[PDB]
């Protein structure tokens, strides 16, 4: 019955989120994403958003199964689904003479799967440790692998594997998913 | 009975700290800090240490008082002072092609008037919000006021007035104490 | 004869370049440049590169007009067409902790077109004023309209309008040519 | 006859010059240095400035020796003086959210020892190379041996030796000079 894929989307654009159905296994296109079942879960650079909470009207939520590896997480909970919270985005970017300009909205968003962002807007806890060094940007995947409810209470089991595509053109993200599960 | 001075100290060194005594009302020399009763309040960049917990064998500690000016912050506390904890603490800074390169150790402070420091160092809830814009440090004076115990019990109401000195060097710290009180 | 168009390319890759041909009106597939009459002119971020000199065995060269409107250079020059010469071309750039790495090969290119690198690395005196502020890029549109040899000898008149795209993607390049003049 | 000493100044102030005196072997005040005579050679960060030119009346100027060793310099050059000409002069800097902001000024300075500074404002040539990687300052001393005039025309051979302290204080400028000479 479970099945297990791989997907890599592109989710570099600051301004859009890219939608994901875990029964079609393919991106989908979302115009009312807080009005809508048919998206399960949506990336933005390296922020995920579920289909529930502040995001959603849909049965979605997340939990860490505790595990860095899929084949240890062999018990699906079936409660305690982190439903989205609100936090900051950042829906535009753009180096010039000052750094990094940035504009920033609050939306919905999984703490559980994202992270937890702090004052200087670094996130971790979740999918990837992301800080900076002296002068840029350091990536740590954290492999948690998560149990993650779609829009419609089916359970998908998943681990985001790369940040980056083989080019190591940035906010290129892989994940895992073995679905539906238990 | 209490006497009210402003104390300006050139704590810019990262190498070491800079002691101060209540009662003297003047910097002391310390070689062995931990077992020392001579000194109540340390100063190095924008930490602060006390002679108390990690950093010492005295009678210190601190309780932030809730206001934000001094005249405001009328009775003394008894209860809900803080002993020092360890952290990092920056012993070496300098600049060169990759940024600025530090280096740390796990030292005692006052987490109560330094602040808490986050993952990528940056100290706020104490005397002085730190931070980085895109491409460098912004700072913001809180105005806490503090009662803080010296190395052998005796209070001072301490706020902390400038971060930089009048030609605008970083790390030259300012404060007002009022000493000894209630 | 002489026909006017706009041409846009996104060239923002730095480990290749984008070839052109003037007559085609189209970008080409070139495997072996400098022994390949097919292309005219190639692009690699804010590089450009003609077939002549130290970059092909084409008829190509360069000269500035001393014009920044089109319509004010008319009279075309039948020689001092300055041919390829070799410099620093940047083939690898990635952000990390220490800033942008960069790699670099000695290659040909039209200097006349680009600008000269100083001894940072800063074009000037060509299509584009490349520089930074403390903290990034800026970018100044010279409008300097060239005339261009291409490899069989015909030449277009020349001038660069824009290097970014119109959702200000950096590296793509937009320019006007008037072929074949005089 | 001539007589060899190292001198260590502190010319790290970004708004002001340090004036030093060939014969005193002492820095000198100077409120007019433009009509002053008393001063030989002032410096300034990693700038140099001669009594001569654009900088003052006296019959200061500088020659490189062609040699990078003091003992190697021996004879005395009549001929190839150059006298300060006018260049940018940082006065003002001061490191925030946006980078270091600097402010500047046109004054007379020694092209020769100081170097010639291009369009992001770094000198090269003189006695210091000074770049930036990625993200900072960079340091090369030439070891460029020059003969300088005084104010009286009495010629020094100088070398300079640092350009930071024995604690690695930057802007700590340490020269040789052999006195009078030929
Ligand atoms: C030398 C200066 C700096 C450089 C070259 C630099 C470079 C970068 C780069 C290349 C990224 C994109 C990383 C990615 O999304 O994969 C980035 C993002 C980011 N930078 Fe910096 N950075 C610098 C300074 C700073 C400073 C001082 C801070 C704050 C203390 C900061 C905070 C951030 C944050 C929070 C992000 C993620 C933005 C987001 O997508 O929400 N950066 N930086
Ligand atoms: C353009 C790049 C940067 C510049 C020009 C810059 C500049 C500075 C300066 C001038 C200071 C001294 C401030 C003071 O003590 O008053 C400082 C300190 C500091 N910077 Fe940066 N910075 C840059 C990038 C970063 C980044 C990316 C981070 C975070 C990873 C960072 C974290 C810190 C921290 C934590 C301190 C305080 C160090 C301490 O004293 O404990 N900086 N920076
Ligand atoms: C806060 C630190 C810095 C940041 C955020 C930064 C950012 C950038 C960005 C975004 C680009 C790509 C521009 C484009 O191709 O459109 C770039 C390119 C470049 N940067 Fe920086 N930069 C920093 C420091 C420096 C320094 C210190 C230098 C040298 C003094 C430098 C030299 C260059 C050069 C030469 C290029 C062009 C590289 C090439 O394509 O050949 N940068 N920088
Ligand atoms: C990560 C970003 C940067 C950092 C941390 C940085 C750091 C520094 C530091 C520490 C100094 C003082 C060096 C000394 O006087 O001994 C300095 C000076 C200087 N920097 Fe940067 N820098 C950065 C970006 C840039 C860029 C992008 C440029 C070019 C546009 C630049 C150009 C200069 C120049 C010309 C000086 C000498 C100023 C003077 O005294 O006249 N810097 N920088």
């Amino acid at each position: 019955e479970a099945v297990t894929k791989t997907v890599t989307i592109d989710a570099s654009k600051y301004e859009t989120w890219q939608y994901f159905s875990f029964s079609k296994g393919e991106v989908v296109n979302v115009t009312d994403y807080k009005n809508d079942l048919n998206w399960d879960m949506a990336l933005h650079r390296y922020d995920v958003r579920l289909n529930c909470g502040e995001s959603g009207k849909g049965k979605g939520g997340a939990v860490f199964s505790g595990k860095t590896e899929m084949d240890q997480a062999t018990t699906v909970p079936t409660d305690g689904y982190t439903v989205d919270v609100l936090g900051r985005i950042t829906v535009k970017y753009e180096m010039g003479p000052d750094g990094h300009q940035m504009e920033y909205e609050e939306q919905g968003f999984s703490e559980v799967i994202t992270g937890k962002k702090n004052a200087q807007g670094f996130a971790s806890g979740g999918w990837l440790e992301f800080s900076h060094g002296p002068a840029g940007p350091t990536y740590k995947l954290s492999k948690r692998v998560f149990f993650v409810r779609g829009a419609d209470g089916n359970i998908a089991k998943v681990q985001f594997t790369d940040y980056q595509d083989a080019e190591l053109k940035k906010g290129v993200i892989t994940f895992t998913y073995t679905y539906p599960v238990k």
